[PDB]
């Protein structure tokens, strides 16, 4: 195998590492997977496809215009060059190698496209069609941005919106279901919580953090514990950042956020797929929670779940690792049917005053088709009405003793109007086994005398009954 010679890659530390801080990459194209065949599409502010490094690999097929109605995803040129993310993102993914032109792709030989849905206003429709667009054609949709992150938004996909994932994860890509991978969030400054913003913490979404190059938790990050994985971004002026196409056929050495590390993520799920072109979207997941790792991501979060896997809300499972992804890809069985227990928790209206707990003991649905002995995604879908919501802290613990944070205290979050039926995700117990004793807690983490109620509780499982590895 011989790396790639472009003028850049060895300014893209987080593939041409020889230092063991990086993603893995070189050992995925090594193994003979650098995309060809896969098909990506990153949906902002559109897609320059006439750059030297992206023409090459450039689909029509993955790109759409749903701010103008068109087909040509190509951005809107302005003096502050505002509509260059797409163009960076596209290049992280999908850059062409051994040209002579910048960098390169992570999956280098897949082929790229853009939806220009950013530039304009973005409708619950507008969503929908960009989610939707051509779903037998692209395998891998990477999206970098969501509701504000303004620290104090309460916000998630619409009705449409919603629609389109649940008909991408069912039906698109022959069945196997669209792969959506989304960054967590920018909202670090703003002690921004990502459960909040219900694109990342959906399901049907893989969702994707950031560590600085020297394996910190960088200024923007948000914690949450509806994250999988981690990619590396940029941090602080000492530490390199990402290395991409940029608008007006040039080359950028300062794309940066988690906005960045969802395309590096989209990248390797495309690696993964050439790998197997049968793995299904619960299947991608999967292969995420199994290989991610931990190894010198600082955080004071980590804690080891039930199966034996380190998690933090930081940084889920861990910096994904290319290598490891395809080679576990190649032979994967495919996963049981998702089931769905649904499990209502109160029986009575609970007040929440400073400090509530609920515990309730499960059966996760025994002696039913949706009986789950092997966790996937868990969430807990609340209403509840409070005085002040980001003064609250809730968290969730597993009958194996695994403790995910829910909501961390939001200091700029002064709303009202509480929380309606949320279903704050976790992944941190997957594969746990989720019979037993469940415990909420919710705590005012203020001085305030605040107030409220908890109304609904719906505990909601998913996973199957089969198929456990020895833990970890
Ligand atoms: Cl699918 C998908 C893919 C992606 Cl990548 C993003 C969204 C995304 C975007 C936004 C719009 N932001 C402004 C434009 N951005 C830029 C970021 C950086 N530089 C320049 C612009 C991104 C963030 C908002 C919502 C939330 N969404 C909720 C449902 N909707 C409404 C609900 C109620 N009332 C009105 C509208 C529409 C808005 C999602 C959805
Ligand atoms: C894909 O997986 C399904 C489910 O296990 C299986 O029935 C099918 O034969 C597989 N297809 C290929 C081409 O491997
Ligand atoms: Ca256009
Ligand atoms: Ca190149
Ligand atoms: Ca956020
Ligand atoms: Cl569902
Ligand atoms: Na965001
Ligand atoms: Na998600
Ligand atoms: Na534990
Ligand atoms: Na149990």
């Amino acid at each position: 195998y011989q790396e790639p010679t472009d003028p850049k890659f060895p300014q893209q530390w987080y593939l041409s590492g020889v230092t063991q801080r990086d993603l893995n990459v070189k050992a995925a194209w090594a193994q003979g997977y650098t995309g060809h065949g896969i098909v990506v599409s990153i949906l902002d502010d559109g897609i320059e496809k006439n750059h030297p490094d992206l023409a090459g690999n450039y689909d029509p097929g993955a790109s759409f215009d749903v701010n103008d109605q068109d087909p040509d995803p190509q951005p809107r040129y302005t003096q502050m060059n505002d509509n260059r993310h797409g163009t960076r993102c596209a290049g992280e993914v999908a850059a062409v190698a051994n040209n002579g032109v910048c960098g390169v792709g992570v999956a280098y030989n897949a082929r790229i496209g853009g939806v220009r849905m950013l530039d304009g206003e973005v409708t619950d429709a507008v969503e929908a069609r960009s989610l939707g667009l051509n779903p037998n054609h692209i395998h891998i949709y990477s999206a970098s941005w969501g509701p504000e992150d303004d620290g104090k938004t309460v916000d998630g996909p619409a009705r449409l919106a919603e629609e389109a994932f649940f008909r991408g994860v069912s039906q698109g890509r022959g069945g196997l279901g669209s792969i959506f991978v989304w960054a967590s969030g920018n909202g670090g400054r703003e002690h921004d919580s990502c459960n909040c913003d219900g694109y990342t913490n959906s399901i049907y979404t893989l969702s994707i953090s950031s560590a600085t190059q020297f394996g910190n938790v960088p200024w923007y990050s948000e914690a949450c514990s509806s994250t999988l994985a981690t990619t590396y971004s940029s941090g602080n002026q000492n530490e390199k950042q990402i290395v991409t196409t940029d608008l007006r056929q040039k080359c950028t050495e300062s794309h940066t956020g988690t906005s960045a590390s969802a395309p590096l993520a989209a990248g390797i799920i495309a690696l993964t797929l050439e790998a197997n072109k049968n793995l299904t979207w619960r299947d991608m997941q999967h292969l995420v929670v199994q290989t991610s790792k931990p190894a010198h991501l600082n955080a004071n979060d980590w804690a080891t779940n039930g199966v034996g896997r380190k998690v933090s809300h930081s940084y889920g499972y861990g910096l994904l690792d290319a290598g490891a992804m395809v080679a576990l890809a190649q032979n994967w069985t495919t996963v049981a049917p998702q089931r769905k227990c649904i499990i209502d928790i109160l029986t009575e209206p609970k007040d929440i005053g400073k400090r509530l707990e609920v515990r309730k003991t499960v059966t996760a649905c025994l002696g039913e088709p949706n009986h789950i002995t092997r966790l996937e995604h868990a969430q807990a879908r609340l209403t509840l009405s409070y005085n002040r919501r980001g003064d609250l802290a809730i968290h969730l613990v597993s009958p194996m003793g695994t403790r995910s944070t829910l909501l961390a205290a939001r200091p700029h979050d002064y709303s009202a109007d509480g929380f309606n039926d949320w279903a704050f995700m976790t992944t941190h117990s997957w594969d746990e086994d989720p019979s037993g004793e469940w415990v909420l807690e919710i705590e005012n983490t203020s001085e305030a005398n605040n107030y409220g109620t908890l109304t609904k509780f719906t505990l909601v499982l998913y996973g199957t009954a089969s198929g456990s590895l020895v833990p970890r």
